[PDB]
């Protein structure tokens, strides 16, 4: 019950700040994840046996991929983290509880494949789930696992309050569909521009929270440079694999997972920027102010692309 999770002292301040890399030690992952709950939601939000039981189940249920792995769900918990520790009073007690979990889950038995693929391979979740395939899959992994024996860290909960974080939890992961992200911003967009954005409409919370989701998914791209450049090498090989199930199923793949067109990636890399990622931290920071660093991270990450275009780097 007194038992602190404390962390190294370097650690201990960087992991406050939005461009924290949680370091190459798989072992201190799950004490960086329980470190950011304590702090966050408090040290009573879970009981520490379940908590610590629930982590390891989900450590084991994300597989050995190079990008949507073990290491990107406790990178997505940290961004989010680092959103509700400078939003401190904008939230709830059940939405911190609800959305560092549904961070840590969010991609839980990836296969290291797009919806897409799934689709055109035909694979039995594109007939269970037709849109936001491996989202829903995510939240059902994610719901499988509260109900394994020992697992329920939401025991403490009412029903009504258990109905309500599970809800925040799902919604906060199928938010985690890029496709599902660009309508998402431009609502955002209109409710902050026009004035009618209001923190007290459920409907439009969920929208900001979704937005959130995005901003800690694509977290990549707010990281000093050497931490983006390299991410980047672990999601073109999850892309230029699943190019080649393409062309095994008989299809040319989009550039963009074509292993053939890697020299056109810095150029590929100013679209995603220019298209998804700016777009997502600015209507980030207009309706939370105190998410600047991570839209200043990301227009310094953009700069660094240009230069490996003009070869200066
Ligand atoms: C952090 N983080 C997340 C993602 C990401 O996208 N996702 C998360 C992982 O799951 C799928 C979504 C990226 C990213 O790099 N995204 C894109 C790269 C890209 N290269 C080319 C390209 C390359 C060569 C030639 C032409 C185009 C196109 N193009 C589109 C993209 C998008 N969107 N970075
Ligand atoms: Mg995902
Ligand atoms: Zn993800």
């Amino acid at each position: 019950g007194l038992m602190q999770f404390t962390l190294p002292v370097r650690l201990c301040k960087e992991i406050e700040l939005f461009h924290f890399d949680i370091g190459p030690f798989e072992n201190m992952w799950p004490g960086i994840f329980v470190y950011m709950v304590h702090r966050s939601c408090g040290t009573s939000c879970f009981e520490l046996e379940k908590l610590c039981r629930f982590i390891m189940s989900v450590k084991k249920n994300y597989r050995r991929v190079p990008y949507h792995n073990w290491k990107h769900a406790v990178t997505v918990a940290h961004c989010m983290y680092a959103i509700l520790q400078n939003n401190h009073t904008l939230f709830t007690d059940l939405e911190r509880k609800g959305l560092l979990i549904a961070c840590l889950c969010h991609d839980l038995d990836h296969r290291g494949f797009s919806n897409s693929y799934l689709q055109k391979f035909d694979h039995p979740l594109a007939a269970l789930y037709s849109t936001s395939t491996m989202e829903q899959h995510h939240f059902s992994q994610t719901v499988s696992i509260l109900q394994l024996e020992g697992h329920n860290i939401f025991s403490t909960l009412s029903s009504s309050e258990y109905e309500q974080v599970l809800e925040i939890i799902r919604k906060a992961i199928i938010a985690t569909d890029l496709a599902l992200y660009f309508g998402n911003r431009k609502q955002l967009e209109e409710m902050y521009q026009t004035g009618s954005l209001n923190l007290n409409n459920q409907s439009h919370r969920d929208r900001v929270i979704g937005l959130m989701m995005t901003a800690c998914d694509l977290c990549s791209v707010t990281k000093l440079w050497p931490v983006t450049k390299l991410t980047a090498n672990d999601i073109y090989a999850e892309f230029w694999a699943e190019g080649d199930e393409m062309k095994k199923l008989g299809i040319q793949p989009i550039p963009m997972m074509d292993r053939d067109k890697k020299d056109e990636v810095p150029q590929g890399q100013l679209g995603f920027y220019n298209a998804v990622a700016i777009p997502c931290y600015t209507t980030l920071t207009q309706i939370l102010p105190p998410t600047e660093p991570l839209l200043k991270a990301c227009r310094d990450n953009l700069s660094q692309w240009e230069k490996v275009i003009r070869g200066e780097e």
